[PDB]
């Protein structure tokens, strides 16, 4: 039933525009709504990976590597999966792994990949595959793993057991000013919940 | 370490605007970034997220959630029921609410996230995620009665919470959706847990 009509630029940056988007609703009336979209996706599936890490060592609980950075547009810091936009012509998983390397040192192996899943939909076009990754914390590559951020990047690693992540994520937000992202309260949740 | 020292207006729609942001990197160099925020905002978060976790007995216990057409997407996403929170609401009172609106069901607030950023790299958006049971079994919740508002034109989805990851697989393999990230990691985890 509904479909985009026009999609008229309004402003553009180097890294976001705005759109005023024309839609059919599904009575047959005209609507407009105000879009969002990265100027930097061409032909990949998605705009970025997130990489749900999980990190598995002999004799220890399996924890979730975190990274904390500072996000200007929140204006203050974060804690996310470690995440980045696709490169172009680079695959999804090959994104996860090189952007969990980057971010935190840890050398992952791919377990899982996601479809394009939407960031803000309400708001944005921008989604991400979201790719799980296990880390063997006991292999010497991911002994003592150094961060390679890029220029102008970051990132400090936390990480925390699966078995207790939202309490553990509670008392980090409970010490300091500090945001969790959605999709990490989402997944901390949905372990509780299980 | 980080900070923000200054915000340009760029574009200012009815809904969104986009700014640009000048910040202070951890070196002591001053670096500039383009962010979204939203315009409505008065409230503890932009809007709120439900995780609807429907229970009728002798049934699976199912997670709800709702299809739409987003104009920012350009088709249709599987998503938590959700909405902005309206000036002096609650989190837990636009939960409910906007649980009601797009699902036609009633429920209990079993817990509400502190606010949580919806996609931090590009925006300043956050929500409440508010996680409500449903007594599916209650008279109330027969014959759910879904008021949307002006322009709203939902479908309501419910799928088992012990098969989810597989379930919104299929819909995206079989109907071309698709799923929000907030969604998907909740998925996840149910799966990824113990
Ligand atoms: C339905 C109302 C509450 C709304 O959020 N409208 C809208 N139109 N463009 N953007 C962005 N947002
Ligand atoms: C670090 C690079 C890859 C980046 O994403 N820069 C940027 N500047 N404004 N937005 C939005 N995003
Ligand atoms: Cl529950
Ligand atoms: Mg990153
Ligand atoms: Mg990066
Ligand atoms: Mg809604
Ligand atoms: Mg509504």
């Amino acid at each position: 039933k509904q479909y985009i009509i026009s999609e008229e630029l309004i402003s553009e940056g180097k890294w976001v525009k705005l759109e005023k988007t024309t839609y059919m609703d599904p009575t047959g009336k005209t609507r407009t709504w105000e879009s969002v979209k990265r100027t930097t996706r061409k032909e990949q599936t998605a705009d970025g990976v997130a990489v749900i890490p999980v990190l598995q060592r002999t004799l220890h609980y399996e924890c979730i590597v975190l990274v904390k950075q500072f996000r200007p547009p929140m204006g203050g810091y974060c804690i996310e999966f470690p995440a980045g936009l696709i490169d172009d012509g680079e695959t999804p998983e090959a994104a996860a792994l090189r952007e969990l390397e980057e971010e935190t040192g840890y050398k992952g192996d791919i377990a899982e990949c996601s479809p394009a899943v939407c960031m803000d939909p309400g708001l944005s076009n921008c989604t991400i595959h979201i790719v799980t990754v296990t880390i063997n914390g006991d292999d010497a590559e991911n002994a003592r793993p150094k961060p390679k951020p890029g220029d102008g990047e970051f990132v400090e690693v936390i990480s925390l057991p699966k078995n207790d992540l939202l309490q553990r994520l509670d008392a980090l937000v409970a010490e300091e000013h500090l945001t969790v992202d959605a999709r990490v309260y989402s997944y901390a949740l949905a372990l509780k919940h299980a």
